[PDB]
């Protein structure tokens, strides 16, 4: 559903930290979170060249955000899960 991405939240202190190397609040909303991580992964080029849907993260700060070495980016309630998980609504 499109009104996830109005979700008001708070990012807890890793995801803070990885937010300020691609943007500086104390809140966001969950459209600005996925475009600010979409910039984090295609900035440090994350994603595999030759199957650019799957993001490689075993090596990354994300990994330990998100507890995995890899998804896709069509994994879409998994992403979402990933990242509410690093996070206060509110
Ligand atoms: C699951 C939520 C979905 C419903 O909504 C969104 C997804 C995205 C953005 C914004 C969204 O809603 C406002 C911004 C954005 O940029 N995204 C992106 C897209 C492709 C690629 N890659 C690596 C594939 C890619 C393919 C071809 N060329 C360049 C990259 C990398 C990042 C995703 C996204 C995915 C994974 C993560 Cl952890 C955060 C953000
Ligand atoms: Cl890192």
């Amino acid at each position: 559903p499109a009104s996830e991405q109005e979700t008001l939240v708070r990012p807890k202190p890793l995801l803070l930290k990885l937010l300020k190397s691609v943007g500086q609040k104390d809140t966001y909303t969950m459209k600005e979170v996925l475009f600010y991580l979409g910039q984090y992964i295609m900035t440090k080029r994350l994603y595999d060249e030759k199957q650019q849907h799957i993001v490689y993260c075993s090596n990354d700060l994300l990994g330990d955000l998100f507890g995995v070495p890899s998804f896709s980016v069509k994994e879409h309630r998994k992403i979402y899960t990933m990242i509410y998980r690093n996070l206060v609504v509110v």
